[PDB]
């Protein structure tokens, strides 16, 4: 099917969550005509809804805070799909407050998953990959579904700039 069968549900879910959270959100959908196998279409909805929720709750800041930080007042959330070879790539991007890598390291140390000495040299991707650890605090459940579809997921984020989650699905 076109992924529009999934993506057409999201503007409703996104305004509803924005109203509940007192966030002003500019939601943009691109690539909705991108076609993929029915099994992916019937399963990819729940993971995507989780990522959109995360963007609106934890990423986009309220307008007053964005103005105070010198950002464009209304936060933007972009959900896109495209073909890459025989794969489909789906991205959820926001221009919100990002993921705080220092907080992740602190939590990791508190949980005994790494010591201070080793935290100093972790890469960005190694740090963000703690988010997929079960119970870390979720992104594990999103990963579980994606992996069940033989997909991969990655996260890029920077503090104050925003977050991009990318899901790559096979042709299957
Ligand atoms: N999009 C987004 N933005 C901030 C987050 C902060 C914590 C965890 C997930 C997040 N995801």
């Amino acid at each position: 099917v076109p992924i529009s069968f999934v993506f057409n549900r999201f503007p409703r879910m996104v305004r509803d969550l924005a109203k509940k959270m007192n966030k002003e959100v500019n939601f943009i959908m691109r690539g909705e005509d991108t076609e993929l196998d029915r099994t992916f279409v019937e399963e990819i909805g729940e993971p995507l809804l989780h990522l959109l929720r995360n963007a609106i709750d934890h990423g986009i800041e309220p307008k007053e805070e964005r103005i105070a930080k010198g950002k464009p007042p209304i936060g933007t959330l972009i959900l896109s799909a495209r073909h890459e070879g025989n794969n489909v790539v789906i991205e959820v991007e926001d221009d919100g407050r990002g993921i705080d890598k220092e907080k992740i390291i602190r939590k990791a140390i508190e949980k005994g998953l790494i010591d201070e000495s080793k935290a100093a040299t972790l890469s960005d991707q190694e740090i963000l990959n703690f988010l997929f650890v079960p119970g870390f605090s979720g992104m594990d459940v999103v990963k579980n579904v994606v992996e069940s579809l033989n997909g991969s997921i990655s996260i890029e984020s920077e503090k104050d700039k925003g977050t991009k989650v990318t899901i790559r699905l096979p042709l299957t």
